[PDB]
């Protein structure tokens, strides 16, 4: 009871920080995937003019 | 038996906490694999422009 | 013989009283591997999408 | 015989859950894959256009 | 001898309760790896679509 | 029955201090874990990269 | 009392030590990651060529 | 001399007793092994699938 | 000598049955190519028509 | 000296049994290395046909 | 405080080191893609005369 | 009073000793995990090839 | 003092032995990671003719 | 010194051995690629044709 | 001074004979250790396959 309590509030912490992390990695897929949608755009253009 | 009794209990209440920190561990995963399904999803398109 | 009986018995319930202890030891770690079968299935999802 | 009886039983749980988690593996892929049958046929259309 | 021979025995029995427990170890992995085989089965559809 | 009791509550004392010592050891494995939590994270974006 | 305190305060000291280590790691791993994220990106050029 | 040889002849089965022991201690992990060479090839063929 | 030679036979034993399971795999296998050999077949008519 | 010589050829013997145990190990590896060169070697063709 | 000063800077210089091999992965790939680039070209080439 | 001041200084000087070898140890560390920060870079590099 | 100094060369011969093998694993890897930059080279060639 | 030289050797031989595995490794992948090369140029006179 | 003299030389004996076994077990090593490099060899050859 006692010894658990302030451990699993450092879990809570640990878990929202982990969080934090997650959303940064969400955000660099997004960077990856943009640069894939655009670059793919290009060559649908080399598409059309073939 | 007399002796061993405060014990049995003790024992009981150590693995009902083993039990929240457990439920903790279920939840930080949730979290992780979420990412993994939203990034992996990220990738999904990549493939669908390409 | 006279002397030893009553050791042999208290014996015999010592043992018995390490036999309960042993059964807690079996279901602390039932709760142990029931998170770890769980949270490894999380992985196999990340798997899955992957 | 005894003591692993119950730890016997637990697995079972353990083992049915594990079935579970596997069910809802199966359906996430459905929806991955349905979305994969779904733009791929879009790629088809461009064909028949081109 | 004589103190070695109920010992001798006791370990026949640990070692038959641990061909259980292994048994069962066994088919928990069947479910897993059934779970995986249908799930590769299904990215092997996305495939046949691509 | 007189000599024991100043020796129970000195027991108490040490139990007390001992529940102390346990509560920085929850702690210290808050900052080691805390640090495995990020640092896997890092590795996850790793993988969302690749 | 008086005895664990010295005790106390020098866990305390080597907890904060901990947390150099521990920022060390973090930093470590920066680079690394920081590694596996230019790297990708090369082999995501090698895609775009393709 | 006298003393000392029913010691020695004691001593021999003492240590061919041990001798049975560790044969059964063999064929425990023979089991526990058989069960990882196993278990190991059911993720052999996931991957096979994969 | 004496102690090793039961476990080099049931080690012996053990490699047998994990060719048996290597097998299985090679068939498995065979099912999933099968599979990849005619569905490819199918996209080479849809070119044979274009 | 005396009595450490039965001890040094004792321990020359088990330094050979483990080169048998070993050997074996080298063999079971030759085996699931065989399945994954000939599976791999099934994933080729489904390139070729590809 | 003292004890870990010595390790603070011994890691500093292992970061450090990282960073050199880092620098060298970097390079390796600076190949590997170039590589990429100018057969990815050819095939270009083999695009424009067709 | 007395008897026990010699000892106690005696004590100061093993406890310096002590902190002497623990330095030792920490280099010792040092010099192990450097090796393994830089194979697990060859890894790394392993996987920027693949 | 005097009891801790041959021990502390000691320890500084060990901890130089300890570098020694540490080159040598080093080493080790050169080769391990000669193999994959070249086997992943093969893979790359197989890439081009694609 | 003394102890440490015929483990030094041992692992130079260790090391040797694994130069072996390696050139093998490098000629297994020279078949593979081997047929890739001619598959891939099957391929080639199918657009030939077209 | 007399009475000492022919226990340090004893314990002179002692030493070189924990030297001898300690080769033995430097070479024990050295059979394991090729063992585990010509097993993940094997693994190696698995991924030069995959």
């Amino acid at each position: 009871a006692e010894g658990d309590d302030p451990a699993k509030a450092a879990f809570d912490s640990l878990q929202a920080s982990a969080t934090e992390y997650i959303g940064y990695a969400w955000a660099m897929v997004v960077v990856i995937v943009g640069a894939t949608i655009g670059i793919k755009l290009f060559k649908k253009f080399t598409s059309k003019a073939s």
